[PDB]
DNA sequence: CCGACGCCGCATCAGC
DNA sequence: GCTGATGCGGC
DNA sequence: GTCGG
């Protein structure tokens, strides 16, 4: 946090590029910036120093100028006052409302959440969840909790098949000391990327952990992802827990080291290293890792027996979970 | 200057 | 019903 | 908004 108001300047930024400018790519340009500021190791003293990190150009480097000399930005404090860009900026933060939707509702007049408490009936499903655990969704969840919820979910799975593997990523895997969420990946040797030899391989899972009452919500669900909703079990007379997201993907079982690190991220560092597969000429998903031709057609996928097979192909060092935190 | 900016599952809608 | 585009959120 | 070519 050497340079938390300057990455704290540059969120913000993004985020209003995101929910009201609609603009994506400045979303993109505004959160690299403040990720490779995040990064950098010493107290920046200027915007001309700022200018040396790559992502950050002219525009932000007169920013942090701003921000250094005053310790406020006035774009921001214009956002800040604008009562029409304020309100799409809070009904963003409801999970299922996006930058349209809220457009959309603040048009409409629905711009506080006792608006949106009143209008229930205009919301999706995915949507409505969202209302209804919005305070539960603001909390961050501390480790020792989630470490409750693995061995709740790993225990319920081998309950169900045996043969079940699942392995808790996204911050968790990093090593956070809190997560936004949990996010678990999900596989069985039935289904490979040759065959899917059972059905309902996610949705049995799923049911157990309804039936033993942890998953509590759905907000979707096919055959290889679910979004939901949990909550550990609490003791007599003790408060409730808060809800906690829920994400799980089944991912076919040959196709793991792939899925693995598409699910442990960072957000930004799977950005950042799928772009630069690109520039070494290869394509990365979730499920391969394939050349381009000279064409750039995705080639056929290339053996993976590792995470670090997929560093080795694109001429990264590998770095362990803890340090892709981006 | 200028294109290119990671890649995708699910829910929902338009159009047939 | 389907297919294709769009919104959204996932990392 | 940034940047490589
Ligand atoms: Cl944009
Ligand atoms: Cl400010
Ligand atoms: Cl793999
Ligand atoms: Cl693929
Ligand atoms: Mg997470
Ligand atoms: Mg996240
Ligand atoms: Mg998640
Ligand atoms: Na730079
Ligand atoms: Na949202």
């Amino acid at each position: 946090t050497l340079n938390g108001g300057i990455t704290d300047m540059l969120t913000e930024l993004a985020n209003f590029e995101k929910n009201v400018s609609q603009a994506i790519h400045k979303y993109n340009a505004y959160r690299k910036a403040a990720s490779v500021i995040a990064k950098y190791p010493h107290k920046i003293k200027s915007g001309a120093e700022a200018k040396k990190l790559p992502g950050v150009g002219t525009k932000i480097a007169e920013k942090i100028d701003e921000f250094l000399a005053t310790g406020k930005l006035r774009k921001l404090e214009k956002i800040r006052q604008d009562d029409t860009s304020s309100s799409i900026n809070f009904l963003t933060r409801v999970s299922g409302i996006g930058p349209s939707a809220a457009r959309k509702f603040v048009d409409e007049g629905i711009k506080t959440l006792e608006d949106l408490r009143k209008n229930e009936d205009k919301l999706n499903h995915h949507q409505r969840i969202g209302l209804k655990y919005f305070g539960d969704f603001e909390k961050r969840i501390p480790r020792e909790e989630m470490l409750q919820m693995q061995d709740i979910v790993l225990n319920e799975v081998k309950k169900v098949d045996s043969e079940y593997i699942a392995t808790v990523c996204g911050s968790f895997r990093r090593g956070a000391e809190s997560s936004g969420d949990m996010d678990v990946l999900l596989t069985h040797p039935s289904f490979t990327s040759e065959s899917t030899k059972q059905p309902k391989l996610l949705h049995q899972v799923v049911e157990q952990l309804q039936k033993v009452h942890f998953i509590t919500d759905t907000l979707s669900k096919g055959e290889t992802k679910f979004m939901g909703v949990c909550q550990l079990p609490s003791k007599n007379d003790e408060k409730e827990y808060p809800h906690r997201r829920i994400d799980i993907r089944l991912i076919p079982k040959d196709q793991y080291y792939c899925g693995v690190l598409y699910f442990t991220g960072s957000d930004i560092f799977n950005k950042n290293m799928r772009a630069h597969a690109l520039e070494k000429g290869f394509t990365i998903n979730e499920y391969t890792i394939r050349p381009l031709g000279v064409t750039g057609v995705a080639g056929e996928p290339l053996p993976v027996d590792s995470e670090k097979d997929i560093f080795d192909y694109i001429q990264w060092k590998y770095r362990e979970p803890k340090d892709r935190s981006e």
